[PDB]
């Protein structure tokens, strides 16, 4: 016979507080008051510490009965929901030390633009490509989602297309502007990437965001989309243009690598690799970017399996095509003093060259 | 509990509207009016946006109870249906952001001809073949279905055969003309290519459209049909004749490869590789086609494992055999100014050769 | 039907007795009185031997009904619990020779410090790291848990972060200090490392204790956390820095090994390898520790696949970086006469080197 | 409507007879009277032949209802049971020619000592090792169980430790002497070695008997135990020290063999390989033993992967360390005339050397 | 609804008829009278053809309800049974063309001797072996069962052992003579060789017929029995001693092959390879037999991995060891004119050698 906290606040009040304070994350766990993150800083609300009853009631209050069952069978639940006239959120509910715990995150209405993300013009120009394959690349949490969201927002503003998205999970939500936008969240709207892609060609899309290129099936579906006149947006957990292209070819049977190379050289329209590094401040992060934009020479290098030699084309290709190596991005960051020498040299896949650029 | 929109139109009205306006695709998704696609362009209908109840009701109204149950378990359903007096449609129902979403596509009664598809006469000649294996390769979406449709239509018009197709899905329907036509849709009429092929020799077919050569099993069935006096139509996602033939062989155990090559050399009657490129305009698509018609010289090349060399025979085969390379096709599209040099050269698997041709 | 022993003490009495007497382990098994372990020594309590009914009743009395059902299906149950006013315990219930048997272990409130564990200051310095990957390797039972506990305690004391641990099992508990702490026990709070990691990026953590790097999947999650501004604490059963780094790479497909090395070179902030050796006495255990702190020179060695050579940098790294080899550590234990030459030389992965050092 | 034998004896009378006659095995099967084995000789009791009813009733009489069900689902049942004031037994129940059959074996109270087993002093000294890995080795039925039992009996007499055993099955039962002894039988007390070892580190043991080193998981758990200060006893189905050590390393991925070699060289304390050969009499068996006791040189040979060269160290190592090759044991057996030349040369993994020793 | 034939005989009548007429096989199938086989010849009984009801009734009449249910689920049932006062039979019930069909085979009471089977005295000598592994190899149907039967009969007559067989199926039954005999039929008494072998060491056997060495597991069990003072009888489908020994080794991992060869060299006491050839007549079958009896020279050949060379020792081993090669056996059958030169030379694994012998 345990009760909740005296005059305990409900999830509507807590989520209203989160949004009002410009916060991004609300943490609900036992023996702590509710906590919000505003611009990086974790802040306890002035409330008493939560007990196990509090946590279950708060987290459960934003759930349907199906979702409740699913969580009680799994001890994991991830979801989106909207409070009307407030915001849309993500939620994560789980078990910690025998008690319910939750993390809730604001899903912003307003998408950050390229200017705001400090992305270079070439990224905008990629967002104007009518067809083909565009790879945005890096560790999850390196701003891949904010970059994709800005691209899709621009496409949605400028074209009269069908945009279908497959996300795990959905990070930013898109209202219909000039496009029709259908966003499928894996594990909720669709059971898997496999499934969502089984019928993507039967959904009359023009632009397709494929969450991540996990396996052969997904790569083939991405390539198939870009081969047939769609704009395919996709993602890899890799750290350079070269590493990305190799990765795409190498997971295939050897007898298929010539084909896939050929397909890639035809359909690839851009490769962006991202990494978010700490600013010298230490309180904040800055983006370092590698941009590869295929030119005829590079299309030949891909097909003829000379993939390593693409890098040289990226070195000399910055001003007429918009290309830029990671070292050139790091170098840039150092001139503007946005990151430290140490961080730059650690992230550099070629410190010697960076050292040489610095000698100027 | 929420209601549907006031005086909401039903699917009969909506599809009737679609067909009347020369549309191809109808989109049913929330926070948007129904949208139709006409000659490429998405066009909103003059009615209010749909809510969640609307989309569920509309997409459910063209469904049987089993299809509903199948959809609620799967969050994916793809089917065909007819409105008497109007048209046959394909429908696709999915979940996006917690809501039902539909895409509906007109299945035309009238099957486009070779003339209209811009297919060269050699394809027509190939459709007059009595026996053997015929391959149409390329990405799903490169017009394999319309090429196959036209071939089967011609066969159905001219022969007195039993035509069995195994499709995923059925793209174009065929009435009986002179042939008896049976079409099985994977996912609906049969559970799999594997099931449908297990009994194909017991169904007295003369002509069989086998679909994609996914497995070792499917290839072996196609080869079997082709060896024993049937005409086998089949598909592969390969982008050239040479790439297609290698793929047939290479998936088999090394010990079986000398057999399969011997088989291929005997039964192969033609290979078509297709690409739908963008026109110079961008607002439409033209077809690029590589055609390989075997001859004594090529059958020997396949059997004696000199497959790369086939490409040579295709360069000089246009007048006698109607063969054409992808480069020859691209070169032809450029003369007629149907595609641009950029697009042509990117697609080229031998850019240097194509420049050499363009010089002369 | 048999009864329990006359005037049998309950678990509250027994554990109270355990704690009061400065014991660590309580044993409940048949034909023996309850036994407690005190400073290493098993000590029977002054009561009659337990029968089968006794052990079942006693071990069942600290169980919920689900835990009972889980145990009767499995013949294995492992949990944590608290007696209010006394202590937190770990319990383990098993079947031996047809009878229930229990082992109960005190979870201390107070977490031992670096000083008390005899950890060198370099470990403390490593616990002040803001980002990256930190590895504590060694056999389960070599004190990885107490080293990790001390690190997390320090973090929890000094930072304002969200700390998520994933443990198997949880060895040491953490109250909230300045951080918000969520601990998930595999087998109880989460079903697996795989489940708990599937959503870790959705739980807004800053610091994550990932546990053993079992899989390719777990390593990839750790690397991901470390690449994206988190601090990742993790474990491996490797006995040296060099052996640890090779193990991270070698489990991956050859094509991915150049990526993973590049990643490691970037995010690795430290590797500790531990051994609890016997003291010269034998009646206790001392810690031997190999510490590797990366530096420009080592990050290059990892990325350029010269991992064996790292060991050289560790020999000369003590004054500037605090690094120490296992041999240096062993040599140190010998000077202080904490371990014997036999034990030292057996553990040595380079006996000849250690003699050479001992000569000087 | 079939009955049992007139005035048929029950299992209590039969098992009482077995024990009274110093027998070891009682055989219950149809068309034979019950039969007992005393010191090797099979002897029919003076009773009428058993029928199918007799067999089921006798065997079933020593079963619980759960055990009955388990046997009727499997047609196999293995178990231990005790008759009060008589003895503890093993039982095996199975189906032969449509009828129930059983084998029952005395589990002796009193464990055979080293002196009695005619084991050499070095085996006793191994039983005094405070830590590490001790491997007793050979085919099941070569006296591995009587050797382990004698060791454990000595440990139980001399230490105040926790002894946990995992057996498949339990062969000799241990009363608590100075140790606490928990014996888990696989398939009854625990579902598998895998399971029992999942929690062994949570059961506060000091000495652990791991039944057999089947797979990687088990070897790793054994090594982990010996690395962390426990005494781990374990078993392999191999026939020499060298074959044993190779076997332990070789079942691992190549990238792990350096580690495992290193671990083995640190933790290995002894390797005993056994074989029971027939005495010249033919009625009786004698033990031939290979003993390897690690010295510094051998620890180096293991680590540096020169495992074959260990044998030479065993040749010269007999008098100061207690080592002895199998040939030296066979040679010994021949001087004392306990086995024949033929048997000796057949068992010899190096007859030439044995021949040479014999030339003296 | 259909009835059985008028005044239809029952199975008792039919089998009685079978036995009385010196028949071996009874066939029960539709549109044929019952047929018996006598000295090779199928002979219809003087009764009308059977209908579908007849065959079902007749085959069901020798079945228990569980056997019926097992058959109706499986469309396959194979068993043994007895008619009191007549004989033991094997029965096989199957479905052909929608109808039940039966084959019934007499199990003889009297087990044929070595003399009668034409086995040479060396086999008899091998049946007097106290320990080790004995192999009878060849195709099922080459008389392995009658050779094994005769061996076991001799053992059962002469020894006081516990004989356990594991058969698939049981071909010949054994009453107790001086041994206790337990026979388990795979599919009935035990579910598998794997199940029956899992507990064989717990059933106190002295002599074990293990059946085919299918697996690595079964071989390892046989070797274990043979190493530990049991006599293991076992089967392989190999056609020579050399081929048999290689097969034992080659199925094992390369690292284990030196162990298994060492084991084989120690425990192998004989290998018999058999063939039932047609006689010159054609209306019967004669036995060809290759026998290998190990000797010091051969045990060394096996252990040192020179297995091909064994064949040399077999050529000259007839007088001292009774060994004979297949070629020697064939040569012997030709002298006696039991087989023809065609049949002999086809079966010969060295035709040139056999001609060479025939020359002299």
């Amino acid at each position: 016979l345990y009760f909740q906290s005296a005059s305990m606040a409900n999830m509507h009040q807590l989520l209203t507080e989160l949004v009002n304070r410009g916060g991004s994350d609300l943490h609900i766990t036992t023996n702590s008051p509710p906590q919000i993150r505003v611009d990086g800083q974790l802040i306890p609300l002035e409330m008493p510490p939560l007990n196990a009853v509090d946590t279950k009631q708060l987290c459960y209050s934003i759930l349907t009965e199906q979702q409740k069952h699913k969580f009680e069978e799994a001890n994991e639940l991830d979801l989106s929901f909207g409070i009307k006239g407030l915001s849309r959120f993500r939620g994560n509910v789980f078990i910690q030390r025998g008690a319910v715990a939750g993390v809730f995150r604001v899903i912003p209405y307003k998408i950050l633009t390229f200017e705001e993300l400090g992305l270079p013009v070439v990224v905008k120009e990629l967002a104007e490509k009518p067809r083909g394959l565009i790879l945005v690349t890096g560790p999850t949490g390196s701003g891949k989602s904010t970059t994709l969201a800005a691209i899709i927002d621009k496409i949605n503003t400028e074209r009269h297309d069908h945009i279908v998205t497959i996300e795990d999970p959905i990070e930013y939500l898109h209202p219909h502007k000039s496009c029709v936008v259908n966003q499928r969240e894996v594990g909720a709207d669709t059971k898997s990437f496999k499934n969502a892609l089984k019928y993507i060609l039967r959904q009359d899309p023009d632009v397709v965001l494929v969450g991540e290129l996990r396996d052969l099936e997904t790569i083939e579906a991405a390539l198939t989309l870009a081969e047939t006149g769609h704009l395919c947006l996709a993602t890899l957990h890799t750290n350079s243009a070269v590493q990305t292209i190799n990765r795409i070819v190498d997971v295939f049977p050897p007898y298929q690598q010539p084909q896939v190379r050929a397909q890639l050289s035809f359909v690839l329209e851009g490769v962006m690799s991202q990494t978010l590094l700490p600013n010298v401040s230490g309180k904040g992060r800055v983006l370092a970017l590698e941009v590869m934009v295929p030119n005829p020479a590079i299309r030949n290098l891909i097909r003829e399996d000379k993939i390593h030699q693409i890098y040289s084309q990226m070195q000399v290709g910055q001003e007429k095509f918009g290309m830029q190596t990671m070292n050139q991005s790091l170098f840039s960051l150092l001139q503007k003093r946005r990151i430290s020498l140490d961080v730059a040299m650690a992230r550099s896949s070629d410190p010697d060259e960076l050292k040489q650029m610095l000698a100027s």
